[PDB]
């Protein structure tokens, strides 16, 4: 028995910015109270783990294991803790759902005030509640990412952190709704919130915007443009609900003014799953006065964001964003998890390579080459 | 008998940018098809009339009436006018009802086709539909100005550009509609979406603030935050529904923090009153996470805007503007007038100052020097 008792393992580790990690044996702390030992299957690799970091990237402590994608067994459970047991297939969440501060008691939004550091969410959760650290490596500690550090054979995350799922689940495909489909999918839904017979654009059509073309078509979207400056992303798009799909390196015409005349006025819900100055400006160009709403999903490690005038609103604009789709997270993910089982979406269109956990530069390297979508990662 | 014939009155012209207005004589040519001559009765100064004047505005064509705030009396009709006759009381609109476009077609914006500088609506019907002028003076012509050019005791306007009103309306007070009050009281309400219990901060306490503070109490918030650098307007403010005054320049710390610690994590709504780039960001930064919303209704000359990052949408942030209040013009100004008639807001606590028209130049000067919230000029 593995219960009260320290884990060694591997885990992929950044030690520190703007280098590749390493695999290395950790040992992972056994759960405390109100914490879950989870031993992770599957994980895979979204662009926020390689923007985090990046050197141009600030606050995030290092060493850190990073991952926040993935699905898992519960090895073990703390005191106090009453929502999972061992042996209980679950989902780790960087979105936790306390369901007692303001914002959990809210419909508004799925925000919890577990999360502090407003400016800079990604940053915030590398302890746990009780500000030490489940990681050592090499004597010293290591510290979480996110709440969830999947890069790891076992994590430790607190219980409101975790989402109980099917037992029945593919855990190689429900690991996904971790973050990448879920935020995307959700974007469109909860977030914009598309209405049936509108126009919609995607920038970035990776696992985000290929999930927020999905959520658009399920929305009741009529037409919907994926606009990437990889064309090889095009297929894919068009398969799961693209009528359009535009690479703004095609014209010396800047592709908002493409999608001004193509639509003859700009589309109703822009969504910007790229990120960086140039996408969001696109995105907020491309829509209609008016009624126009633009969605920010995106980010992009030292960017300087937009510069926006209040004439771009007072012509009818609407601006908000995305944290993990809008879902509440312990409560939606579960139904996610059976929707999938009822072929609602699909996740598998997703996935275009799997490989052994021992790979995961490979996962970087195919993604920064823009060659995947996801990758799904074996320990 | 002035029907059919050139009249010859009072204006007061900008022949350059940066210069004060001059007095002027100047020739108003009868109305064409589809246009009304408008004997102006009373006009008041709206911040947006210095503002298009100043050097550093881009895009506005001399010389040039301004004036966009006003009520008069029909002179006469052009051929084909079915909604005025002489005699009747109007407002002249500078937004437009066309009804005919996608836009005055749908219930989620107040924006006309008509206007197709959608970059700068303030510096579009400088001209009538067949792209001359009603306006001479020493020979040559003079621009009109947001389709109204109130500061001109005789105007001409589309006969989509005016609004009848009441019969019994007192047109020194009505004028406020025109633009100031129809502005912050419907950018709550319309724009906004101020919802009962909620917080509220303002920001600017002129006449387009102080008809938030209204707004947004007619609205049900159960708090409502004035903010001006002018301490003076803060009497008012909470006459008319203020809960609390800030003056940012009375502390050290940012305004945005001051509102966030006294509310516990920021504000419902706010709503820029004022413009520039520093109100815009204070605005922005006081709302809450999970659901704040913040609207921009001020603009500045030679304004930077607003450079924003992704992560404060992602926290849960919308962004929005107002086009005069987000009201349907020509049907909700009439509707307007009888609400005041029955007494639903104050009017007469935005005016301090009542001038006749010869001192325009005052009335510039006391805007300038923060000493009247709305002046009404008297023809
Ligand atoms: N806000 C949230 O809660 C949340 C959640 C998940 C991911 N994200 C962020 O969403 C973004 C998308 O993540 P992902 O994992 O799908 O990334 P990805 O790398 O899988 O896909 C990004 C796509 O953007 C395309 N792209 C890059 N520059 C572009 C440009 N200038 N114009 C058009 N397309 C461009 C790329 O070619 C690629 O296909 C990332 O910035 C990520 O950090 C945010
Ligand atoms: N978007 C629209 O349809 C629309 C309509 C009407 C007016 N406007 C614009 O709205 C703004 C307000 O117009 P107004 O006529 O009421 O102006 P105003 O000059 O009467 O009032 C502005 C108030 O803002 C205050 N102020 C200035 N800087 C400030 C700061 N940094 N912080 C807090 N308060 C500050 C001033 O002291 C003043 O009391 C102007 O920019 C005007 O052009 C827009
Ligand atoms: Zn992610
Ligand atoms: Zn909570
Ligand atoms: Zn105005
Ligand atoms: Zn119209």
């Amino acid at each position: 028995g593995t219960k009260g008792k320290v884990i060694k393992c591997k885990a992929a580790i950044a030690w520190e910015a703007g280098k590749p990690l390493c695999i290395e044996e950790v040992e992972v702390a056994p759960p405390k109270a109100h914490e879950v030992r989870i031993q992770i299957i599957a994980t895979s690799l979204c662009h926020t783990d390689a923007t985090v970091i990046d050197s141009k990237f600030e606050g995030l402590a290092f060493p850190v294991i990073v991952g926040h994608e993935a699905a898992g067994i519960v090895e073990s459970i703390g005191p106090g803790v009453t929502n999972v047991k061992p042996g209980d297939k679950v989902i780790p969440l960087y979105a936790p759902l306390c369901r007692k501060c303001k914002f959990c008691l809210s419909p508004l939004t799925n925000l919890c005030g577990k999360i502090s550091n407003l400016k800079s969410p990604a940053s915030d959760q590398q302890l746990m509640e009780d500000k030490t650290s489940r990681f050592t490596c090499k004597g010293k500690p290591v510290y979480h990412f996110f709440g969830t550090s999947t890069f790891s054979q076992y994590t430790v995350v607190s219980d409101i952190n975790l989402a109980k799922i099917d037992d029945d689940a593919n855990l190689e495909r429900v690991c996904l709704l971790g973050c990448g489909f879920s935020t995307g999918y959700g974007a469109a839904i909860n977030n914009a919130k598309v209405t049936p017979g509108s126009t919609c654009a995607v920038f970035g059509l990776g696992g985000v915007g290929l999930s927020a073309v999905m959520g658009c078509k399920a929305a009741g979207a009529s037409r919907i443009i994926g606009i990437d400056i990889n064309s090889e992303k095009f297929v894919k798009a068009k398969a799961l609900g693209a009528t359009d799909c535009l690479n703004p390196r095609d014209l010396h015409k800047p592709i908002q003014e493409v999608i001004i005349e193509l639509t003859k006025g700009g589309v109703d819900f822009a969504l910007d799953c790229a990120g960086g100055s140039e996408t969001m400006k696109a995105a907020l160009d491309c829509t209609t006065a008016g009624w126009g709403s633009c969605t920010f999903i995106g980010v992009a490690a030292g960017s300087k964001g937009l510069t926006v005038f209040p004439e771009e609103l007072i012509i009818g604009r609407t601006i908000n964003g995305t944290f993990f789709g809008g879902w509440k997270s312990v409560d939606s993910i579960p139904k996610l998890v059976t929707d999938y089982k009822n072929k609602k979406f699909n996740l598998d269109a997703l996935v275009t390579h799997t490989l052994p956990f021992d790979k995961i530069s490979e996962a970087f390297d195919l993604m920064n080459q823009g060659k995947s979508i996801r990758t799904i990662l074996i320990f």
